[PDB]
């Protein structure tokens, strides 16, 4: 029973990072899993092949003229854990979707049958700095059953994460699409551990882990590998194998319930990221109040 | 002459509070400007119409049941100097372009006739968080001239500037779209000012202006109002104004050179933001060094 995932969020929060120490959890955990990188930066895989940079889809069909024209061989690496890493690669800048790299790259794995070989996981490591059909294509093409949403305490990534689920949304009544839970990425913000679970319910799922911020990911980030492999007995380490735990042992996937924009300001608000506001000074100027 | 122009520039940097204040101090020059708003969230006028948030064209096709339905009084508003405000919405989320949002909207204004009629500038608030064809709809279809990047000294700013100078080059051999310079909103890190003269050279333009981070901004902000609007006598006021000179001033429209990665990790390593790699550890565990 092979699983279709996807770590979906937004950008510079340390998505990628998580996503690929969860996944290098499950290959300890006996796991065979690949990850497919959807950024046009290629930072989805670069922490498993302790490589500055995976050679992407796009650059190598345009080595080669076509998608026919690659094999396997290359466009598919494998590194710690024999987890195999694949980056779908960027639009051509100003002109292309995002979302036709990502097909390109599916499709490409379907017919050089890397999905119906021995796997357990798939997990696709996409961008939610906007929520497009671009960015919703393993959403669309029912290649992701399991969407977990990586965000923090602070205005855009739970704006993000709301979006992404309003998405889930439109597709869920057409597949088995589902939002399995939150994941708070820590930006030592004082108690955006409360607010992602808050979030989390009036959405109607759970926050599946609190990911803290250590000071071993950035030391084992500088040696383009992950903290599992790095430094096995740290606290980080179990904090990602718990997760990856909760992962395989999760069956709670749902349909969510999007809030509204005056119900985030509301969490923001509650929890204190947010202040509360003083219309009683808008629109005045420093002389005036 | 009516000259056409577009701000783009990552997210999260404040791209779109240094939009507003320059216009705010181009009315004060005594032009008539306005502002199209281009991102999802209705971000791009809220400091020139004291709004919470401006309604956009999508909600309000929305309300209509089609776009003919609507008319001007309600789209477009003005505020702070008779600057006009439009707010071109995002796509339904998950599933459509965020580029339809924005070609809906020039074409509901040229119809409607806001563009011939009495103005100076048309700026574009244009998010660079993703450069492709969506976001790239004023440059593909000639609404925009005149290109000013907004940044700062740190990796995912400059990518974006770069990569929006990549489709810049690719639509300007059949067209007036042409880059003008960049613009360091700093985040006080030690000599971005350097660092982005350093890039705007190795493209071919110039740091058109240095915005520094006052505490004033966010004062002005808490407001729903710019700084030139709220204190006019503070230094940041000045900096927004001598922008706006030169902007108008400005002859120095390109086309540019976009560098690569390597070239990208040289000027961040040369001015001290990255770390000078090793890669006698990368890839070796705690232990074995
Ligand atoms: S659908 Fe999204 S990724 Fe695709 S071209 Fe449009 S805005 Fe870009």
């Amino acid at each position: 029973a092979m699983r279709q995932c996807a770590i979906y969020g937004k950008g510079g929060i340390g998505k990628s990072t998580t996503t690929q120490n969860l996944v290098a959890a499950l290959a300890e955990m006996g796991k065979k899993v690949m990850i497919v990188g959807c950024n046009p930066k290629a930072d989805s895989t670069r922490l498993i092949l302790h490589s500055k940079a995976q050679n992407t889809i796009m650059e190598m069909a345009a080595e080669a003229g076509t998608v026919e024209d690659l094999e396997l061989e290359d466009v598919l690496k494998a590194g710690y854990g024999g987890v195999k890493c694949v980056e779908s690669g960027g639009p051509e800048p100003g002109v292309g979707c995002a979302g036709r790299g990502v097909i390109t790259a599916i499709n490409f794995l379907e017919e050089e049958g890397a999905y119906e070989d021995d796997l357990d996981f798939v997990f696709y490591d996409v961008l939610g700095d906007v929520v497009c059909g671009g960015f919703a294509m393993p959403i669309r093409e029912n290649k992701a059953q399991e969407i977990y949403i990586v965000c923090s305490g602070e205005m855009m990534a739970m704006y993000a994460a709301n979006n992404i689920s309003k998405g889930i949304v439109k597709y869920a009544n057409s597949g088995s699409v589902r939002l399995g839970g939150l994941i708070c990425n820590s930006r030592n913000t004082d108690r955006e551990d409360e607010l992602i679970i808050a979030l989390a319910n009036k959405l109607g799922t759970q926050m599946i882990h609190f990911v803290p911020r250590d000071n071993v990911v950035q030391r084992a980030e500088i040696r383009r590998m992950t903290v599992i492999e790095y430094d096995p007995k740290a606290k980080q380490a179990d904090e990602y194998r718990a997760l990856a735990r909760k992962v395989v042992d999760n069956k709670l996937l749902v349909i969510p319930n999007p809030i509204t924009m005056d119900e985030l300001e509301e969490l923001l608000m509650e929890f204190g990221i947010m202040e509360v506001e003083d219309e009683s000074i808008v629109g005045k100027t420093a002389e005036e109040v």
